[PDB]
This record gives structure tokens, C-alpha cells and sequence, in this order.
């Protein structure tokens, strides 16, 4: 979908959400690999370390409203009035579904304070999120988004309830297994966003009140027991960062109205004030947490391998075993190393004999190929990979065989000139 600009005196492609995880009507789960590759394997982002921002929680609790303002920020980080004009209707940016995961088609490229340009990915994860519902659709889409995310924004209404915390059991024992095998915490940031907070006199709006409130909800106490003692004891060994932000109610007009579409000044003022703090608190350059596993920052190319590894175990009749989750993580970590190594081979061959570049003598083509293949083998060998050397051996063999396939296609192409 293109659209006219005249700001650029030109047509421009229209960014929008893209369905990547799909819960079908028979309750089967499909990953749209094609759609995912189109977004994450493009030349501008493929090699960039990725920040995967997920917003997840129950239907109809303001996830798409909040992501509208996330888009406002990401598109106007330079301006200090990124939020828009108050006597203006909320123009410009809109997300809006069924159970699944959508991603914003445009990957944002941001400079971290130290100067590294990273890629920011935005995800919206929806389901019923009712723990008494007897079907696993919402749990699996929530587990998957969390496994993919480096910032998971858990969007809740009014409180953190025991049943909200029970969903974190999906990653409890995995996080310990992962912990014990990599000697590092498996996840980066978890954020409890409490909407419609009504008790600012007890815990103030925003991050500081949020911290104290969460600390008191997360107390272990034998009145919970029932493995919510457990989840509370283990959540910190899963996540590098855990925090909580309390947000006022937006006012009647916003609540009672699907797509309220009015002047920003009609929204409740305290809510707008805290929303303007929330978004940069989540998404500013210093705040962006790069996806990371086994001490390796993950790229847009690499992240695709985590998508593919996880869908394998989240499909089927039931949720996966915790050891299967860890197996899937180790498999993606090795395949990400394969993709990186294969990529640098591919780019360097492309420079030597792709395009209209002149014919190459076959012996010289071969000698250049062997040198580049061996460089990528050493590159792959040097990556700190999960699973141990026997586990990784089969992935080295896959890299060698995929590089060979590339070389054959270059021979074929070089034979046409
Ligand atoms: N009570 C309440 N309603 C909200 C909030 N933010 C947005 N809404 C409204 O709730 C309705 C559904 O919101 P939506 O973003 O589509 O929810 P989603 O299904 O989680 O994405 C819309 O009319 C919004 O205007 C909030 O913080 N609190
Ligand atoms: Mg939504």
C-alpha cells in the first residue's frame, strides 16, 4: 500500500501492522515466515542489533491506544512536542483483531548514547488472558512474545492480580534451566504497566509509586502459596530488569468510546502528563534494552531464528516442556551463528562475482571461495554458542553445506558471463 506525501512530492509506502503469529480457527498456530523475513531481513536492518518491544495483555484494555503514542514518539524523537497539539485531534498514527502477534512493518533505527545504531521492533500481543478459560491460545501467544521480546510490557487493568502473576509460570522453570546452562539470566526487561490506577495517595502515579506497589504485590507469603510463592521467588532470576509504572485512568470520553477521535485536551490532564513520561521511560535511547542471549546480542537476522525455533514447540496439542524451550533456544542461538557466518561469506562473494562484475576464471573463483568459506568457518567457531561442542558440530556442518550451495549458484551465475 502506497500513499501520496507531497511532503516528499512523491508516493510513500504506508506503514502498518503485520500479522506474524496467527491462531487459526481450529486453534492451530502458524508463523508467517515470509512476512517476518520481509521485515527483518531487509538490507538496512538485517545486521543491526535488535530491541524487540512487546506489549501484551487482555483484549480491550488500551494496548492499541498506548501503541499509538509509542508510534508518535518513535516517529518524532527529535521534537520535544512529539505528543501532538492539544487543541488538535490526535492525527497521524494508529495501530488498529484476534488472538496472535502483529509487528509494525517499519523497523526504527536509533542511536544508543554510546553511538551504536540499533533496530527497534514493535510487537502487539493480544488474547483473552483469562486464567479460567480452559484453552491455551492466549498462554502460548504470551509465552512466545515474551521469549522473543527484550522489553515485555505487561499491560494490566487496575491491579496486579494473582492470576496475572500465574501467567509468569510459563517461564519460571525455563529461566532456571537457562540460568544454569548459560550462567546468565535468560530475559532482559519485564514491565508491569498498571492502567486505571486509582490510589495515588498510597502509591503515586508513574515509576516510583509503581516500584513500591510491585514490591508489595510480589511479597512471598503463605496466604498465596499455591506456586505463586514459587513464581514470586523466581521471577527475579529470569529477568535482568523488573519494574512497574502506574497510570491514571484517561477519563470517561476515552473509556466509553471505541476510537474516540477527539481533541487531545479532552483527555484527562494527569493521564496525559504521565503518558508523556511513560513513553520515553520505555523507549528513549538510554532505556532501550538490546535482545541478548548467552551473552550474545541478537540481530534482526538472528531474531528470525528465535521465531522459527519457538514456533516448532508452541504448535501442536499443548504447551512445550521447559527443557524443550531450552533446546529451542540453543538451536536458534546456533542457527543465528550459522546465518551470521553465511552472511559475511555471501556479501563478500557478491562483491567478487555478483551483478555485472566481469567473468572470473573458475580456478580463481574456486580459490576465492575456499578462502572465504574457511574464514566463515573460523568465524562460526569463535562465536560463543549454546549446547556444547557435539551439539554445535551439526550446525558447523550445516553452515559448510549452505555455503557450498551458495558457491554453486555463483558458479551458475558466473557461467552466464
Ligand atoms: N479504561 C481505559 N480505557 C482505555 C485506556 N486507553 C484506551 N482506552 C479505551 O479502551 C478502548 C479499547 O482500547 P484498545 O486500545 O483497542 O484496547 P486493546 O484491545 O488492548 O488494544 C478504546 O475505546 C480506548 O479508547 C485506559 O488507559 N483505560
Ligand atoms: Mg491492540
Amino acid at each position: 500500500t502506497y500513499e501520496w506525501s507531497s511532503e516528499e512530492e512523491e508516493p510513500v509506502k504506508k506503514a502498518g501492522p503485520v500479522q506474524v503469529l496467527i491462531v487459526k480457527d481450529d486453534h492451530s498456530f502458524e508463523l508467517d515466515e515470509t512476512a517476518l523475513n520481509r521485515i527483518l531481513l531487509s538490507e538496512a536492518v538485517r545486521d543491526k542489533e535488535v530491541v524487540a518491544v512487546s506489549v501484551a495483555g487482555a483484549f480491550r484494555k488500551g494496548k492499541s491506544f498506548l501503541m499509538d503514542f509509542m508510534l508518535r514518539y518513535m516517529y518524532n524523537q527529535e521534537s520535544v512536542d512529539w505528543v501532538g497539539d492539544y487543541n488538535e485531534p490526535l492525527t497521524g498514527f494508529s495501530w488498529r483483531e484476534t488472538t496472535g502477534i502483529q509487528i509494525w512493518s517499519e523497523i526504527f533505527l536509533i542511536n544508543k548514547p554510546d553511538g551504536k545504531k540499533v533496530a527497534v521492533l514493535l510487537m502487539d500481543t493480544q488474547g483473552t488472558f483469562d486464567s479460567q478459560s480452559t484453552l491455551r491460545d492466549s498462554a502460548t501467544v504470551f509465552a512466545l512474545s515474551t521469549m522473543i521480546s527484550s522489553i515485555q510490557v505487561y499491560n494490566l487493568s487496575q491491579n496486579v492480580q494473582e492470576d496475572d502473576l500465574q501467567h509468569l509460570q510459563l517461564f519460571t522453570e525455563y529461566g532456571r534451566l537457562a540460568m544454569e546452562e548459560t550462567f546468565l539470566k535468560p530475559f532482559q526487561s519485564l514491565i508491569f504497566l498498571v492502567r486505571d490506577w486509582s490510589f495515588p495517595y498510597e502509591f503515586s502515579y508513574g515509576a516510583d509509586g509503581g516500584a513500591k506497589f510491585l514490591e508489595k504485590r510480589l511479597k512471598v507469603s503463605g496466604n498465596q502459596h499455591e506456586e505463586l510463592q514459587n513464581v514470586r521467588k523466581h521471577i527475579h532470576s529470569c529477568f535482568t530488569n523488573i519494574s512497574c509504572f502506574l497510570l491514571p485512568h484517561p477519563g470517561l470520553k476515552v473509556a466509553t468510546n471505541p476510537n474516540f477521535d477527539g481533541k487531545l485536551k479532552e483527555i484527562d490532564d494527569e493521564f496525559i502528563k504521565n503518558l508523556k513520561i511513560l513513553i520515553p521511560w520505555l523507549l528513549s535511547p538510554e532505556s532501550l534494552d538490546i535482545k541478548e542471549i548467552n551473552g550474545n546480542k541478537i540481530t534482526c537476522r538472528g531474531l528470525v531464528e528465535y521465531f522459527k525455533a519457538y514456533i516448532k514447540i508452541y504448535q501442536g496439542e499443548e504447551l512445550p516442556h521447559p527443557k524443550s524451550m531450552l533446546q529451542a533456544t540453543a538451536e536458534a542461538n546456533n542457527l543465528a551463528a550459522v546465518a551470521t557466518a553465511k552472511d559475511t561469506y555471501n556479501k563478500k562473494m557478491e562483491e567478487i562475482c555478483g551483478g555485472d562484475k566481469p567473468f572470473l576464471a573458475p580456478n580463481d573463483l574456486q580459490t576465492k571461495h575456499l578462502q572465504l568459506k574457511e574464514e566463515s568457518v573460523k568465524l562460526f567457531r569463535g562465536v560463543k554458542k549454546m549446547g556444547g561442542e557435539e551439539f554445535s558440530r551439526r550446525y558447523l556442518q550445516q553452515l559448510e553445506s549452505e555455503i557450498d550451495e551458495l558457491y554453486i549458484q555463483y558458479i551458475k551465475h558466473n557461467d552466464s558471463k
